[PDB]
C-alpha cells in the first residue's frame, strides 16, 4: 500500500490549497486532482504522500478535519492477498455409539 485520496472536499478547495492541508507541517510532496469535462473541478482529488512513515500519522490527524470545504475523509490504494484454497464444506459430521 501506498499513497492517499480525499473523497468529500468540494471544487470550492482546488490544488493549490489542497497541498496545504499537509504542507502546514513545514515541508512538501506532492498532490493532483481531475476536472470534469465542463471545467468545474472536483476538490475530491490524489495525495502523494512524504514517506508511509508519515502517511500512518497524518491518517489520524485529517481524516474527520476540515479546511476550505465539508469534513475531509481519507482513503488509500490498499493491497490484495488473501487467497482462497478450498477454505469451506458443504457435509454432514457426528459420532454415535454403535456395535
Amino acid at each position: 500500500g501506498s499513497e492517499v485520496i480525499v473523497k468529500n472536499l468540494p471544487a470550492s478547495v482546488n490544488w493549490q490549497a489542497l497541498k496545504d492541508i499537509f504542507k502546514e507541517c513545514g515541508n512538501v510532496a506532492h498532490a493532483d486532482v481531475e476536472l470534469d469535462g465542463d471545467g468545474v473541478s472536483t476538490g475530491s482529488g490524489t495525495v502523494s504522500f512524504y514517506d508511509i512513515k508519515d502517511l500512518h500519522r497524518a491518517i489520524e490527524k485529517y481524516n474527520g478535519y476540515s479546511i476550505e470545504g465539508n469534513v475531509l475523509d481519507v482513503k488509500s490504494k490498499e493491497s490484495v492477498h488473501n487467497h482462497s484454497d478450498g477454505d469451506d464444506v458443504d457435509i454432514p459430521m457426528d459420532d454415535s455409539p454403535v456395535n
